[PDB]
């Protein structure tokens, strides 16, 4: 009961580009929670079995904490979602734009 919009890769902040690069490489990640399973408890992303989704920090420039920006990856190649509000809303990353 909220759809998922789309955001163009080109329109993401440079730190999100950094995160995506790190996920492609397998690390290194700055925070201990980077790579843990995202449970999708609120049902905002499509329902899958547990383990389908993993979460990664997107650094917020000038923040002393992990902040609220994240990439969630799904099991399918290039299936990535960006949130800037600690999972209150998501947009699917569109690599073709």
């Amino acid at each position: 009961v909220k759809a998922v919009g789309r955001v163009c890769y080109s329109a993401l902040p440079s730190q999100a580009h950094d995160t995506l690069d790190l996920i492609d490489e397998g690390g290194p990640f700055p925070y201990s929670q980077d790579g843990v399973v995202f449970q999708n408890r609120e049902g905002l992303l499509p329902a899958h079995s547990t383990g389908y989704y993993h979460e990664y920090t997107v650094i917020t420039p000038g923040s002393p904490t992990r902040g609220a920006r994240r990439i969630i990856t799904g099991q399918q190649w290039q299936e990535d979602y960006y949130t800037a509000d600690h999972y209150a809303s998501f947009r699917r990353v569109d690599f073709a734009c």
